[PDB]
This record gives C-alpha cells, structure tokens and sequence, in this order.
C-alpha cells in the first residue's frame, strides 16, 4: 500500500545517486528552493483537505448516533404512552431493528434479505425488498404501527405527533447518510492530489541529491513518507461507511442498537 | 487550462533563450521574492477554497432536505389519511413538480415541458404566469393540505405535522435563491484568479536561473498545481451556475419522483 | 479604491530604493529577503484568518435577509389555507410584513421610514410604530395582533394560533440579528494591527528587494504589494453589508423583492 | 498596551545584538535566519489557530447575550398578544427579565446584583433570589411562576401556555451557555507556555539577524516582534469576553438596551 | 507531562552531533537545513489542523455537559409550574435526573456507579438499574415513567407531558453523544503518524543545523524541539475530555453543581 511507495522512493533516490555522476553532462541543475515552494503549497492543500475528510467522518459518526437515540426515544414514548399495548412494542421494534440493519446494507452496497427475513414476516420483506428504497419503506410500515393505534383511539393526537417525530428525525439520518455516500466532489480528490504529491515525491530526490551527495534516500523517504501518510489518511475519512481499517464499525453499531432495543422491551437474547 | 499550462511551457522557453540579453540590463530575477508571493497566494488559495467548499455543502443539504421533507409529508399522508388516494396523487404531484421547477430555477432552464407532465394545464399556467413559479407551486400544495383540514379529514394537530414539512420545503426555495445569486465576492475572483494567472507566467523568469533547461518542467508542475488548485474552488463557488454538473440535480429529482411513485403504489406494475 | 494609489507610491519607493542603492554599505544598512519572507508569511496567515472573520459575517447576513422572505412567506401561505375567507385579515397582515421589511431597511441604514410607513398603513398605525423607541419592533407587536384578534373572535384554535405566531419569532431572530450585526463588528483591533503591518511591509520592501532585483524592483514589489492589498481590501469591501456601497447588500431590492413576492400571494 | 513594555526590551536586545556581531568568531556562534524562520512560521501557524479559537468563544458569547434580548422580547410580545389586558402580570414578568439581564452581568463579572435587583423587584424578592445558590436561575423559576400562575388561574390554555414556556426555555439555554464559557475557559497550558515561546522568539531574533541586517536588526527585529505580539495579546483578550479589556463584550451596554426595549413606555 | 525528558534527549542528539560533525565528510554525509524547512513547516501546519480538531471534541464533550445541568433545570422549574401541588413527583424525578447524571460520570470514567445510585434511589430500582447493560438508559426510562403517570392519572394534559417529553429527549440526546465520543475517539492515524514525525524530526534536526549552528546547536535545537512536542502533546491533552486529569473535564465538580442545583430549586 503505501510501504509500496516508500519503497519506490528509494530506488528513485538511488537513480538521483548514480546518475548524479553524469548530470553535469546535461542541461539540468535542480535546487531545492522551488521544491521547498511546491512542497509548502502541497502541503497547506493536504492541510485543507484533509480537515474536510475529517469533517465527513464526524458527520457519518454522528448520524448512525442519532438512529441509537432516536431508536432508544420511539420505544420510551411507546411504554410510557401505551404501556399495555406490547404488541406493537415488538413489531415496532422489529422494524426499528431492520431499519437499522438494512440502512447498513443500503451504505454498504450488499444485500438485506438475510437480516430481513430474520426479523420481519415475509409478506413484508417483499414488500420492502420491492421499494426503490427499502429503508424509506420500513419508516412507513413503522409509521402504519404507531398510525392505526391512532385510528382504534388508544392515543391522541399529541401523543401520535410526538412519536411521529422521532421517524422524522430517522427520516433525517437516513437522508443524511444517503447524501454522505452519494457525494463525492470531482475527480479534484485524485486529479490533484493523488498525482501531485506522487509526482512531487519522486522528483524531490533529483532536487535533493545536489545538496546530499548520500543522504538523499533518508531525507526523502521522510519527506515522502511525511506527505503520503497525511494524504492516504485524508482517503480514508473521506469514505466513512467502506471497509477499511478506520472507517465506521457498522455491523458494530448495529448490534449495538438490537441489544438496547430488546433490553428496553424485556427480551433476552 | 491546459492551454494556460502550453502558455506556460512557451514561457520558460522564451525565458531560456532571452536568458542571454538580461545580463547588465540590471534585470535580475531570483526565487526567493517569487517563493514569499507563491506561499501567501497559496495561502489565500487555500481560504478561499475552503469558502467555495462551504457553498458546495450547503447546496448540498438543501437538496438532501428536499428529499427528506418530501418523503416525510407523503409518509405521514399515509399513515394519517390511508383512504384519501386521491388527495395522495395530488400532492405527490406537486411535490414532484416542486423538485423539477425548482431545478430548472437554479439552472435557468426551461420547466415548461416538466409541469405540463405532472399538472394539469390549467395549473401549469398559473404556475408559469407567477414570478416565483417555485413558490406559487408551494401554495397550492398548501391548499390541498388546507382542503383536508376544512373537509374535516384532518385535525389541526395533524395539519400542523404537514404543514412543518411544506415549512422546510420553503426554507430550501429560500436557501437555493440566496446561493443562486452572484456570491458575496463581488467580482473579486476575478482578481484572485488573474494574480495567479500572473504568478505562473512570471515564474519560469525567475526560475530559470537556478534550474536552465529544467524550467519547462518545474514551472509547469508548479503551473498545474496552482492553477487546479484555483479552477476547484471555480466549480465549488458555483454549485447551480452556468455550465455546472448537471448529473447530481438530475439524479436527485429523478430519486424523489421514483421514491414517491413508489410510496404511493404506484411504480411497481400489476 | 486607494489601492491603486499605494500602489503609486510602492513604484516610488522601488524608485528610491534603486538610485539610493549606492549608500547601504556605506552607512551599513542591508537589507535581505530572508526576514521578510517571515514576516511577510506570518501576515499572510493572519491576513486569511481575519478575511474569514469578515466572509462569515456578510454571509450571516446574508442568511438573515434571506430568513424575512421564507418567513412572510409562509405566514401568509398559511393565512391562505387556514383562512381563505379572511380576505380582510390577509391584507392587514401582509401589509405590516411589508412594512417590518421597509423598518428594518431604515433601520440598518439609519433613513427615515415615515414615507414607507404611510404608504402601507394607516396613520393611526404610523404613529404608533414612530412613536415606540424600537419602530421594527412595534411592528411585530402589531402584527402579532392581528394574529391574536383572529384568535379570540374564534376564527383560529390555539394550535393554528401557535403555528402563525412561529413565524413572527423567525421575523423576531432576524431583527436581533441584524440589530447584533450592525453593533457589533469584526474587532477594531484587527483592522488595526493588519492595516498598519501590511501598508509598513509593502512600502519597506523595495528595500529589501533591490539587492537581488534591481531594475525589477518595481514590477516585483509592485506585484508583491498588489496581492497583499487586494487582500486586505477585500475584508474592506465586507465588512459593511447593511451600507449602500456597490459590493454592499442591495436591501432596497431585496425589499422590493419581498412586497413583489407577499402580493404574487395575495392576487394585486 | 500591554506590547508597548516589551517592544522597547526588545529594542534594547537589538542593541546588544549589533556590538556583539564581529564578536561571534571569536565565541564560536554562528547565527543564520534559516532555523528561526522554520521556528517564526511554525509559531504563526499556531497563532492563527489559538487567535481563532479566541474568536470564536467571541462570537458565542455574543450570540448568546443577542438571545436574550430576541427571547425577552417575544416573551413580552406573547404576553400582550395572548393576555392583553393583565397588565399587572405584564409588569411582574417584565421586571423579573430585566432582573435577569443584570443578574447574568453580574454573575460573569462576579460583581454585586444587590444595586441593580433592589431598583427593579421588591425587597421581599430580593432576599429569595440572594439566598440561592444560582440567583439568575432563581430568576427564571420566579418568572415562570407568574406564567404558571396565569394559566392554573384559566387566563391561559396548554398550547399558549407552551409558546411562552418555552421562550423562558431559551433563556435557561442562554444561561447554561455563558456559565460554560465562563466556568471552564481554555487550557491554562494553552496560555502559559504559548506566551513563553513568543517572547522567547521576539527576544532572540535579532541575534540571528544581526548578521543579515547589520544596522537594520532593530527595526527589521520590532516589526516581527509587533507582528506576533498584537495576534497573542489579542487573542488573550479575545478568550475571556464576559472580561473587561477593550476588546471584550460590552456588557453594561447590552443590558441597558434589554431595559429599554422591555419598558419602552408600559409592557414594550 | 514527560516532555522534559524528550528535551534532554535533543540536548544529548546535538552533542552527539557536535562531536561527530568531523566524521561528515569522511562518512560522506551532507545535511543542510532547507530541506528540514520544508518538513518542519508540512509538520507544523498538520499538527495546527490536528490540535485544532482536538479542541473542538473537547468543547463538544463540554457542550454535552452544559445541556444536561440545562434540561434538567428546566425539567425541574416545568414540574413546580405546571404541578406545583403535586410533590410525590417532583422528590423521585428529581432523584431520577440527578441519578442520570452521576450514572453518565462513571460511565464515562468507566468506575462504579453503585455508591452514588444507592445514595439516591431505592434498592427495588438500584438492583433493576445495575442489571441492565445500559444502566443510564434504564433511568431514563423510569423518568419517563414518572411523567408518564402523571398523564393517565390525569394530572397532566398531553401538551404539557409534551412539553416534560422534550427535556428527556434532550437528555438522550446528550447520552447518545458521549457515548459516541467516549466510543469513537479522534482517528488513531493521527497520533500513529504526527508522535512519529515529530519525534524522529527533533532528532534528525540537530545533525541537519549543526553545519550552519556549530556549538549553538543545542539551544536553537531544543527551542524548535520545545515548540513542537508542547503543542502536540496540548492536542493529546485535549483528545480526552472524560479523563482523569486535572486538564480534563471536572465531571466531579460538575455532578456536585447539578445535585446542588435540583436540590435548591425544590427547597432542600
Ligand atoms: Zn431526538
Ligand atoms: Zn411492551
Ligand atoms: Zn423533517
Ligand atoms: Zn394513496
Ligand atoms: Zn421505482
Ligand atoms: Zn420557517
Ligand atoms: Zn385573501
Ligand atoms: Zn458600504
Ligand atoms: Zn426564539
Ligand atoms: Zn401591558
Ligand atoms: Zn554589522
Ligand atoms: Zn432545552
Ligand atoms: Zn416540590
Ligand atoms: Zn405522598
Ligand atoms: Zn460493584
């Protein structure tokens, strides 16, 4: 990964050593001031970027923290405002628990039927897996639950918009997660920076050998290595919701919020 | 811009062959004046690309709540009003006509042929006759929800549930036309953006001195990464303008419109 | 601006710098590039730090202006579905959202609102807004009446009541806004500290340039000076949003903006 | 200012700087601009972000006292919208606001609110609110009393007695906010050491530019230290604005205008 | 904190590097100082944008902090207002709310919340609260339960238990938050990379500076060395604001607040 490229850093410092003998015998000289100018530059837009990426991830963080409490707060409001009616605590539940599993496949790109029919009859799982977005479709049979209690008189209308709010406010998360993964800015993330500090790493050997007859592979491996380490950790919080190694534990956070449900509706697993 | 970069490149080959004539002129170009004026335009290029990333932001949750609000007010038509189907179709209509007009607003495009889709003519003309015709299609999504509340099929609790959804719709309509507008640099990017197109034609002249023949490719790797620095923060000011990305506002109303077609029974075919 | 005209005076001292070139050594005063580009980083950074102070402000107020047409917007969509045969009550109403728009114009540019005023209102009403020390705020009062008369004649519930009068808190976080901005601005001291540095460091660096420039003094230090003082200007050019500069907000067609947009609402 | 002291000092190491320049052979100390323009720039770079953490519990606290004038007014507002003719309950609540405003002065200031309470409320009230652990919230709850009061007496229904409740909801935000700029500033490690490194640098500098800049060492060397030392004693200033430097909140000033707004003649 | 011990060890790595600057040539080893600039000034503008990330987690686990003393504040004055007869809730909410607050303190601080549960609750709900995994979860759920029979039993309307609903909501909102925070900390990358660089970089200095320095070596060395390792571990520092240091969040000294606060609102 990113050793692979320290590594060719090397060898590019080791062709700026043997062929410095025979530079005189061209047109070049290579001073380290107008590298030392790009490489300020570069480094002041890593700067940037990268507390941009960071600003993504503490988004994504904060979203998936909002379906725990929003979650948690829709089964408080259901004991304390109906505390007999226990059936629609599980079903309520039930579909609680796979918008949150299937909002994880939805970010993820894989498929929810498992986690679906684990949890939900399966005249329903067709009936979501047939939406355009099932995560959208599991607000609104939530929705019908708290919304036919309604109808039969065992809540008003205060009660009936107070749980309301809480699927709204999931309806927020699941239109802020899916605005976080449906964003990126234009090929400027790679276009830019990923060539640049690249091209800047390899070529600052052939500046830097004019200055260090040997000591050219140490220094600039730690130049390079300074640089690229910044950036591949800017690619990292960019996409909060993948698989690499400081992204979101999403399977994590999601039996999380199963067990906090099921341990507010007296189920043991 | 890449003409600006084969300027550049003609440059250092005219500072390479005109390096003879400097001598005694008393004209004497070093790297050291030219690297202080390079790292504070870096600096200012870094500012001010943070100011056009935070624009770029904003347009993009105004559209999210688009999204969210609308999908909200059709679920809570459901779950409160589940027999009214005609009253669903109505509202999803506007809904839907609301996202398209408003996209053709930001763009300057002609919505004509996406109203007459979605609404009927008598409907589409006051709409197109309306100076604001985002905000005319508003109002009358508010009478349908106002029309409920009259016929006695919703309460005033209720109401008051829909209508904070056709609140953060307005708020958005409100959001998009402040950003619309030219930005709050009042054609001072066009200072910026020229003192960097100076920057790099003067640089190969001050360069060439230290590096000869290696001007062409030093002051053109510098070139690239100040001029693609300064065109980014060109496309992020201007999120809804004039020869934009049109592929996520296009794939935003055609979500919605999907989303609620399928919310209403509506897309999936018998 | 004057801009322009530091920078005349920047191309006399590059012209300075270059005959009096001779006696440095002499009197033994070099100067070299190396301490410059210190300090001239260093103001550079604070240059940036400053200018967003001054962007987010012209933004929040931008955002504020922005807030009084969603607001009357709504208010009186919503007396349209709520009360479409209150056609009375509706003209009443819009007519103070106009006028709390015209108010808030005088105010922040401190002109006189009594023609405005009695274009919209009656009289009786003009007196009354004049007469208060805070003439925005009465109209709120005002209008907040309105409101509340369709409330106790039983026209409108309690819950439709609190769902208009949200809308005149939204119209109440503006005129706080703009109220708070207009008294309070960007500190004094960093104008002062930036204006003084930046005007020394451009005038003092043809000295510190014409050992390695010579002729090129002035079309260096000139460029130099250019991009440091179009930078500073440009927090000059924001800090005053509420004025009637050309780069200043154009409040008096935002206003007509929102009596054109409230009476597309209401048929005139 | 608090620099005008140390400018001079430095002007004096300058001084001791250039006699002592053919000396550096002779001691073996060599002494080039490069290393402290590595050092110069790594400090302006952490001067632009500690000044603008400063700036920003600035712009809170001015925002959150801006929240007390925008809530107290529509509380009053609502008051005379919805109960427009206990102007007796009008004045009892309009005085426990304006109590309010000074009580939150005074708390920030650690001053005395035995002046200002006494001229607005009974003696009877006084000493409750003294005796409390939290006068300002104790405030609060005598004001919610008197909503209270007004809607067990049937003068006001749920949904309106929730529009005023929950401006005085603002007012306990308002407060939690200023509490917490004030009873945790920054890390006193932020401060202690930050203003150790700037003299430091200011003090040693000329004896590295003596010998780029034989005789201009003190003004090249006064420059840089003016530079650094009006950013950290500004952004010193900046950090505690409930303070009284010339640079914080005016604090006096803004609870004269939430006086005069509330009893602009009788009940706003 | 151990910062002293990395400075000795810069005094050591630049006499090291005195006596072993002979041996340069012959080894065949070139270090000059623009290179180091160029690392040291990429170094310090990541350490800028990492410290400043810092601090906003530290003020966000702040503002967490500062909402609970609020809504329970106002969750207490809503209660003497709408009930004021009503007693038998008011002395277990009360309890509930302060048992929530000292149940987060050492969930956060990973201790045993048993003591102060006991001091507060009965045991038929400290044994149903220590059994659940989510002990502060369970409280609110019991003060939910209170307000909850407070409506069926109908003492409260819908809209004022409405009202009472939106401040536990509040308080789960705070709990959701420091979990995340105490959970998800700042990315460990930062740390891993900026701990490494720093510290190989205050080093390798000295044999770059030594060249030019000679035996000031030390002194500019430590400076530098000095510089960056205060303001790296200042980011350290502040990355966990649920800790135990005195440079941390005084959640003891908070907790006591909160208690004395709900305990005067009642008359205790
Ligand atoms: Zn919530
Ligand atoms: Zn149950
Ligand atoms: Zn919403
Ligand atoms: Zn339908
Ligand atoms: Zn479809
Ligand atoms: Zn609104
Ligand atoms: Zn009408
Ligand atoms: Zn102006
Ligand atoms: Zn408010
Ligand atoms: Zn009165
Ligand atoms: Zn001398
Ligand atoms: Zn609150
Ligand atoms: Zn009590
Ligand atoms: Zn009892
Ligand atoms: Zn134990």
């Amino acid at each position: 990964k990113i050793i692979f490229r320290l590594l060719l850093n090397v060898l590019m410092s080791i062709i700026a050593i043997i062929s410095y003998q025979w530079y005189e015998q061209l047109g070049i000289h290579l001073t380290v001031a107008p590298f030392s100018l790009l490489g300020i530059a570069i480094a002041i837009f890593l700067g940037f970027r990268n507390s941009a990426s960071y600003s993504r991830f503490v988004e994504a963080r904060n979203l998936w923290g909002t379906v725990l409490i929003a979650e948690r707060t829709l089964v408080r409001q259901l004991r304390n405002i109906l505390p007999a009616e226990h059936d629609a605590h599980r079903r309520i539940v039930s579909y609680l628990v796979a918008f949150s599993w299937s909002l994880k496949h939805q970010l993820r790109k894989t498929d929810p039927t498992a986690d679906l029919r684990r949890l939900l009859p399966e005249e329903r799982v067709t009936e979501i897996l047939a939406s355009s977005m099932p995560t959208n479709r599991i607000l609104l049979l939530a929705g019908n639950e708290i919304g036919q209690l309604r109808e039969a008189g065992k809540t008003s209308d205060i009660t009936y918009g107070l749980m309301d709010n809480k699927l709204d406010e999931l309806a927020h998360v699941l239109g802020g997660c899916e605005r976080l993964a449906t964003t990126p800015v234009p090929f400027a993330y790679t276009l830019i920076l990923q060539r640049t500090v690249y091209l800047f790493c390899t070529l600052l050997p052939f500046a830097l050998v004019g200055d260090l007859h040997y000591m050219t592979p140490f220094v600039s491996v730690f130049i390079s290595y300074t640089f690229l380490s910044w950036d591949s950790l800017a690619e990292e919080l960019e996409d909060p919701f993948g698989t690499a190694a400081n992204d979101l534990p999403l399977n994590a956070m999601c039996n999380t919020i199963e067990r906090n449900l099921l341990d507010m509706t007296g189920q043991h697993p």
